[PDB]
Formats: structure tokens, C-alpha cells, sequence
């Protein structure tokens, strides 16, 4: 349905709020969210360290613990609640992926530089010796 | 050493200009780049369609392709390449990697209110009953 | 159901019929499958460039793409470019996984070679010998 | 070196002698692999029961392995023992991940047809019907 | 429901009875569990030698497979057989990941050790300087 | 060389250590990794809070990390931190992954309950009339 164009809005939206860049009722929703999580997430993290994603992580497991939010009945406040909770989870595993992912590049181009490189450059007066050239 | 400075500075620089947020020498480093991907990058990319990492890329790889980049020795411009290929690697790497995160986050997402909690949302009203509500 | 025995016979057509090797109604969906890539797949990739699988990949979001495919009916004909589309899947899927494993053994083995056994190799008279010896 | 074309070359050897498709001194090489496999492949199974990678798999569990391999000196017939290894590992390793990932693909598309699609084609006769009309 | 509660029970319980440790009704099934792997498991593993799971294996995967066991029917005994192979997947997956986890991070410090730290070990009287000292 | 066999005595003791169960100098080691365990472990988490291992962590993120652990020179006492190093990051990644593994085999197994086999078992009178009969 359009439900996935609502929670693709509604992540982009809490994406762009916590400042990542890659480049209706909608409305309503967004607000709420924003009041949920103003109102509360210290209310949320106590028995909430959860967090994170694994790359090899199920879709049974997001939804056996999204089932505990709606164990006894679904109101319009949880719907907003689960919301919520999907950004969060969203926003925190993209801020650890990509710390990893470019920890991971940026360890390998040390690596090359300190084994390949970094002779040559001792031998050719070091960076400074660059920055006179390619200045 | 401060190589790895080096390294973060110069992929932090060409992330960023790529538009990706997240929340010295190094500016010679970071123009060469500049002029080296203005100058070559056409020229870089009907043989070099590679692109993209793999969560289960080996550094071995990496080392491989950049080997046959220095195959006949080092100068400071192959230097630049290298650093430039590193920053390229690193903004496809994220934007893919991002886009397949954010994807799967969003499908479970549509997953669960598509099973659990459409039936009650058209019990309900629907959204527009929301929007009244919680408007 | 025998579900899977068909979807297994398609498949393992599709990858045989593209020159992969690893050692009743059947027909009649071979035979729809072929006459539909015949007629549909320069139809199907100019919007269609998805192709490959990340080992991370759940089963919602092929889910969510095939109910795209689904989304106002089901006729036999969009249950052949379901399998069809099944059947390109997996032949991308196997080709790229297959390119990278392939890829990280020779990576491993290139570097063992280069590192431990090279030397050796140099001081007792380089391949040639080798093939003097052993051929 | 010229080292990754002979790995490269022995590994597309032993995975097409193995039966697997995807579409010098090598040959010196390829003979005395031969010879190798012929000799000591029951010599080599029994406390040799490692067999797979694991997409997971560091170089540097490789390169401790075949450490042991050539522990107390390197001659002519462990660097062939070497390339024997390797591709075993290679043929190995593409044998089962290629199991792990067609199964999953048909997995999926079982699962997609046993909800989506059964109840439509219970309803319009079965596959009978199917091969009446596009047959 | 409850049956996340009677999974973890049957599961922690099989796991410290193979010797693995980390730091109602559920009686019944545990004695049930254990009287059939008593009667069955030489009766399985001839044709189930299956075993192991991947990070990558899927939910539909592992439903197919134990949808071969309810096949015909659901009765108790298949419930207990459902419970029993449960947790033989759990023991061998900690098992052999275990295995590979511990064996990664091993040879991640041998070679360290062996690249950074052994030259200046063997400059000061190796690892017998070393008791002498701090013994 | 017997610096594996260092390691994996050292990190088998550190497991055991911490209650994990899976089934020389090397003393003295044992005993100085457990003298800096209990002189600095508080003196390192405050900006060490790093802990854990991704299935995709890279040798040369290691490598850089005890690179600053021993960037002005190797003493006995940093080479006991390395071992001490290692043994933490072992014990917690090993912890943390079968939290994850033993999660995600349960979360499995209660969902293919909560759809197959629920409904029989509340038309055959829930499990207490199990433990009548297999009781």
C-alpha cells in the first residue's frame, strides 16, 4: 500500500533531522513522532540499549520485539510509537555501518601508504617536498 | 603515522562534497584531488565499473588494484590517484551501503503495518481518522 | 507444495541455459519463461537495474518488488515474469558472488605467493627451473 | 607479479576439470597439480576435514594454515601442494556458497507463491489450466 | 505468546546440557526432547547432514525445511521433533561459530605477534626473559 | 611459531575465566594478563568503550588500534596488555554473537509455532493436555 511510502517519508524525514545527508498525513505523522520522542526517550533507553543492527540481522526478531509494543492492543499512540522506534533504529544503524564502513577504507589506504608509499616518501623529502611542487 | 590523518581528513573533505553528512598538507592533498578528479574521471570509469565493496572484501583485494596502480613505480600524481581512488571507493561504498540499509529498515517496516496493524487501521478509519485525532 | 520442485526445475533451466555448471508443466514454463525474456528484457532493465543480491538481503524487500509486481492482479502471465524474474535473480546473484569469491581465493593466494614464496622462488632460478624439474 | 595470472589460471583449471562453468609453466603447473590430487587426496581429507570458507574468512587463517604447510622450508613440490590447496579451497568454496545461495532464492520464491499466488491459481483450475492456455 | 518463553527454556537447556555455558510445561518438554534424541538421532543424520547455519541463512529456509516435517500433519510427537531439531541447529550453529569467532581473533594476534612484537622479543632474551622478570 | 599456541592458551584461559564453556610461560602470562586485568580495566572503558567485533572487521583496523598501543616502543608490559587486549575483545565478541545467533534461531522457532502449529495445538487442548499425555 501507500504505508511504504509513509514510512519511507517518515525515515527520511527523522534521517535528515538528526543532520544525514546522502545528496499529507505525513505531515501529522512527523509532528507526532517529534512529540513522541521529545516526550519520551529517556523514557526509552534504560531497558532500551538495544540499538544497534547486525548485517545479518531478521525480520522475526524486529518483529517478535515490535510485537511486545503491541502485546495487548493497537491504538493510534503505539502506531506512532512504532513509527518512532523504526527511526530511531534507522538512525542508529546508519550511524554505526558507516562509522565502520569507512573506518574499514580508511584503515586499508593507512595499511597501503605505510607499507607501499612511505618509503618513497622518505626518500623524496616527505609531504612537505609535495606541497612545494603540487602547491 | 599521521598518514592515517592523512587519510581521514582527504575522505571526510571528498565525503562531504559529495553532500554525505553524518551529524597543512592536507589542503594541497585535498586540491590535487580535486584537479585529479576534474581532469580524469571520464577517463576513469569505462574500465573501472568496479565501484563498489562487498561487506566480505578482503584488504588483499584493495591492495591488488592499487599494486597495479604503482606497478612501475611511485610519483606524487599516482600518490594523488591513490588517494582519489580511496575517497571514490569510499563515497560509492556508503551511498550503496546506505541505500540497501535504509531499504531493508524501511521493508520490515511496511511488512509490519501491512500484517498487524492495517486491519485495525481500516477499522478505524484510516489515516484520516489519525489526522483528525492526533492533528 | 510441489511449488518448489517448479521453482527449483526453473532455476536450475535458467542457470544451465546461461552456461552455468556445478557438476509435465515444467515445460510448458520453460518454454513461457524463454518467449517471455525473448519478448520483455531490453523491456525490462533501463528501469531495471537492480540486479544483484547482498548477502544481507531480506526476503521483505523481494517481497515488497514482486507484490509491485502483483499490485493490481494475478494473471498467469505476470506469474511467468515472476519466475522469469526469479530465474534473472538468481543467474546475477551467482554470477557477481561467484566473480567475488573466486576473486578473494586468488587475492589470498597472489599475496601468499608474493610474500613467503617468492624469495625462495628467485634463489633457486625462477619457474623455468621449475619446469626443468617437474615437467 | 605474473604470480596472480598462474593463480588465476590454476583455479579456472581446477574449477572447469571439476565440472564448473560461469559462461606457459602454467601448464607445467597444472600437471603436477594433477599428479598431486592423483597422489595424496586420501592422504588428505581425514585430518584435512576444513574443506570451507565462511564469508567471514581473514587472509591471516589462510596464511597460518599454509604456514604449516611450509613450516620447515620451501621446496618445488609444497608450492604445488600450495596450488593443489588452494584450488581444492577454491572449488570447495564455490561448491557450497553456490548451494546456500540458489536455495535461498528458491526459497523465496516458494514462499511468494504458496501466499500470494496458490489461492489465484486454486481459483483459475491449477497448473493444468496454466498449460492449456500457454501451452 | 508464551512460546518465545518455552523456545528460550528448551534452548538454554539444551545448550548448558552439551556443555555450554556463557555466564511448568517447559519440564515435560524437556524430558520429551531428550527421550526422542535418545530414540532418534542415529535415525538423523545420514540424510541430515545439513547441520549448520550461515549469518546469511533466511527464516523461509529453515520454514521449508520444517514444513517437510509437518508435512502430513501436526501432532505432538512433531512438535517435539520440531523442539528437538531446534535446538540441535542452536548447539551445532554456537558450535562452529564459536569455532571460527575465537580462531579469527587468534590469528589476528599470532600474526601481530609475529610482525610487530617478535624482533624485539628475540632482542631481549625471548619469552624466558620474560618469566625471569615478571614471574 | 609457539606464539599461536601462546594465544590460544591465553585466550582459552580468558574464556574459561569468564564462565564460557564450549564442550610454561604460558603461566606466567596467564598470571600478568590477570595482574593489568586487575590493576587498569576501570582505567580503560571510559574511552574504550569500543568493545565489540563486526563479522566484517578487517586485520588492519586491529593492527592500526594495537599500533597505538605500541607507538613509542615495546616493553613486557605492553606486550601483556596486547594478550590482555585480545582476551577482552575475544570474551565480548564472543558473548555478543551468541546473544545474536541463539536470538535469532528462537526468534525462528517461535514464529513458525505462532503460525503453524498455535492453531492445532488450541484445537487439541494447549499444552497442558501435552503434559497429560507425554507427561
Amino acid at each position: 500500500q501507500s504505508n511504504r511510502e509513509l514510512v519511507v517519508d517518515f525515515l527520511s524525514y527523522k534521517l535528515s533531522q538528526k543532520g544525514y545527508s546522502w545528496s499529507a498525513v505525513k505531515q501529522a505523522l512527523r509532528e507526532a513522532g517529534d512529540e513522541f520522542e521529545l516526550r519520551y526517550r529517556r523514557a526509552f533507553s534504560d531497558l532500551t540499549s538495544q540499538l544497534h543492527i547486525t548485517p545479518g540481522t531478521a525480520y522475526q526478531s524486529f518483529e517478535q520485539v515490535v510485537n511486545e509494543l503491541f502485546r495487548d492492543g493497537v491504538n493510534w499512540g503505539r502506531i506512532v510509537a512504532f513509527f518512532s522506534f523504526g527511526g530511531a533504529l534507522c538512525v542508529e544503524s546508519v550511524d554505526k555501518e558507516m562509522q565502520v564502513l569507512v573506518s574499514r577504507i580508511a584503515a586499508w589506504m593507512a595499511t597501503y601508504l605505510n607499507d607501499h608509499l612511505e618509503p618513497w616518501i622518505q626518500e623524496n623529502g616527505g609531504w612537505d617536498t609535495f606541497v612545494e611542487l603540487y602547491g
